């Protein structure tokens, strides 16, 4: 059979997306495809299981769906393990984002705007937790060790953040077959839209690290197409406005980074700039438009609440279907339960490529292996790759990333990953302190000790405190 | 013949040291050894030439000394070119340190303690000038290009700062035969003194980058000797006091860095810590003793004045000998004009090794070439090497530098070098701005623009201003 396990299936909307794509994929929608939905939160998990079963039934897909609260059961003999879990202690929080929002508030209380987890080239909210991301790294490493014994052939498809740090740590310290997933590359198609270019006529490539990728190749009709971006910056940038807090691809911050680095940052990379664009909310609004981007004290909590409500709606909807077996989720809520339309995410296409030799081009976090020759072979990069029955095949990255991207962006970001990994494995608070000593917002050493003490002293950080004792 | 050219011979005390060592070296004190003393400041140069001639005469050395204000004449057919020049416009300053002190004061005026040239892992006073060190890099690159045509076999022995940035820039952009010189390694012998160890019984090694070197090997009687340092930290560190502003080898800052990195920083590396030890003068005094080290608003100007007076004394002494040919400099001032004692610096031993196959172990700034396998081959490192008639031979660095030294110290410092080089060659103010955007002392972007504007607007920075226009 074929066993696909979603760890953290309590993440309802993502689980349903994964189930919808599987049921709408010919080579996978088979009675021999078993989808295990695993989580430690039964209310969330139950809702996801009920909605997934009904969704499949309305799609007339014969896939079998199994619910379990046992991590071992989900891993045992799995072919693909999708880690979308975001650990949180329910005694204190409703989601993982809620413990991040709390430590961040404590950071801001001590003078660290947007929390100590917001650093240069690393502003994406909820990416790291107290620098070392202890609970997320711990869970990923547990899964990696369990599957080396209970599922040696399985792919561990890491989606929970930090993808870069975690994929790197698992690869380096376990050798488990882990691949990091994030589709920040989807931003390029807007670039093409704004420049009036058929994306099918555009010869393009993107490369870098997770949330740190660059449009290294951008050609059209046999010539460099960046002069067309230059034209857009001059004529249409002054009139640019963000449609919502997430709209940053064509923002002044992206184009300023482009002017400096020589290539356009893509996707979340525009959020991960230097402190030039993020000193405060007013500065964010100059470089990102009226919302100030997403990673600020207004929009990040707002967005997290929108997720909380959206989650409860789905849970309530799961109670409704149990009461109204006749209602068709495909009809009542098409945007959540689409028919005949794939999500476009890479997770299920990846599985169909490995298991059914359906070759496809994807952007995945894997070891460099000389793809970017100026960087170590074992450093995990977000690279363009072709996946099929027999492995992941890296494309040649040409043109190479510019000299400035390497020395001012990729390398400082790679070192931060190494800092974070060292802080985890060493169990040494002094490494956490050294990271904050490189932090521009630090005014004194005593400040560093006190912000960490309060974070470590939060009631839901007992494990973290004992870990670093 | 043998032609040894001192570029910047106006640096009187160093020139006399170089001349004294040559005249006291058997294989070099020959009529066929010609010492060219070159500089653009005649008062300084004349004083150095007069004192050098008298010194040689009292040593009964037959070496010929030539004075010239022509850089070409000094380079033409030279066998070794010693660059100890520190450019400065005499219309405004008396030495190079005086233009550094002025820009630093402007930096502090804008909220950058110890000037924008003081950065993490880079606190040594007068090491870089406005980040890119324009006048020093320019002169070094001029010399390198002139000698590729007028002296292809010559060694360019770079002593003027920044040694790291300059040696790297010359190697990479000209391929001239440049080697960087600095004897920060001399600090190890004090470590041995304090621990009651015969330095001859100590199997030790040091490696890193310029002003960024580490005691990677420290063994005694067949065992790791660092436990003896551990003992010293516990028993004798509390009673440590600095003999003078330069005494930092056994300071609390050095031992704190040792506790973190696992190896003891050596020499000037103790000055080049994180901002933890340098937020302000009071913080410096906690981690360096009562003087607060040398790199502060009190001791750095004090020391520079001590150099000014010491320089004028020598110039006045040169006028005295012209009036009293009978006086013996060897007798009246033995510390400046020693007999039968070498300085211990590496410059002349290096020359005697290349030209006379007198093999010796030295610590020189040369391309890595796989010595530290985790770093690029072309990056200039301060390595232990054996020099003889036919090349520079790198020792094996064992134990390897610790993981923390690499990711928290060497790599961040190497990237800064790349930042500085990029700022020079690009002629792009935005690179200078990006460097300051990574600066913890920056509070806003407008601050960066204004501090650079005032620095660029200083009257003696016309060339620098036009360069970056």
């Amino acid at each position: 059979h074929m066993k696909i396990s979603i760890i953290g299936a309590g993440s309802v909307r993502f689980a349903l997306q994964l189930v919808g794509d599987i049921a709408q994929t010919e080579e996978l929608s088979r009675e021999d495809t078993h989808i295990y939905m695993m989580d430690v939160h039964e209310r969330r998990l139950n809702a996801s299981y009920i909605l997934a079963r009904k969704y499949v039934e309305e799609l007339n897909s014969p896939v079998k769906i199994v619910k379990t609260s046992s991590l071992d059961e989900a891993i045992d003999g799995a072919d693909f393990i999708i880690n979308t879990a975001y650990p949180y202690d329910p005694r204190y929080h409703d989601s993982g984002s809620q413990r991040w929002d709390e430590v961040t508030k404590v950071g801001e209380k001590h003078g660290y705007y947007r929390g100590i987890d917001s650093q240069e080239l690393n502003m994406v909210s909820t990416y790291t937790y107290v620098l070392s991301s202890y609970p997320d790294m711990k869970l990923a490493l547990e899964i990696a060790e369990k599957m080396k014994k209970m599922a040696p052939k399985a792919y561990l498809m890491q989606t929970a953040n930090p993808v870069f740090e975690i994929t790197q740590a698992v690869r380096r310290w376990t050798g488990a077959n882990i691949v990091g997933f994030c589709h920040g590359v989807a931003g390029v198609y807007e670039v093409f839209e704004k420049l009036d270019l058929d994306p099918e006529e555009v010869d393009w490539q993107v490369a870098g690290v997770n949330h740190g990728i660059w449009l290294n190749r951008f050609r059209y009709r046999g010539e460099d197409a960046y002069p067309l971006l230059d034209e857009w910056i001059e004529k249409k940038l002054p009139e640019w406005e963000p449609k919502n807090p997430w709209d940053t691809q064509m923002s002044p911050a992206a184009m300023d980074m482009y002017k400096f680095y020589g290539m356009l940052p893509i996707g979340d990379t525009v959020r991960n700039g230097s402190w030039k664009y993020h000193y405060n909310l007013e500065t964010k609004k100059k470089w990102f438009g009226k919302f100030g981007g997403i990673d600020n004290e207004v929009e990040r909590p707002k967005f997290h609440e929108q997720l909380r409500r959206a989650r409860e709606r789905l849970i309530k909807l799961a109670e409704e279907v149990q009461q109204n077996p006749g209602m068709k989720l495909t009809e009542e809520h098409p945007e959540i339960f689409p028919k005949g339309k794939l999500s476009g995410e890479q997770h299920i296409p990846f599985i169909n490529a490995i298991a059914n030799n359906k070759r496809v081009r994807l952007f995945l976090n894997v070891e460099n292996q000389g793809t970017l020759k100026d960087f170590p072979d074992d450093v995990v990069m977000e690279l363009p790759v072709w996946v099929d029955c027999c492995g992941i095949h890296r494309e040649k990255v040409e043109p190479d990333l510019t000299h400035r991207i390497k020395i001012f962006y990729l390398w400082p970001r790679i070192l931060r990953m190494e800092w974070n990994l060292e802080a985890y494995i060493s169990r040494d608070r002094k490494v956490l302190e050294e990271i904050l000593i490189r932090d521009p917002r630090t005014k004194s050493y005593e400040q560093i000790v006190q912000v960490l003490d309060e974070i470590f002293n939060l009631p839901f950080n007992e494990e973290l405190r004992r870990y670093y004792k």
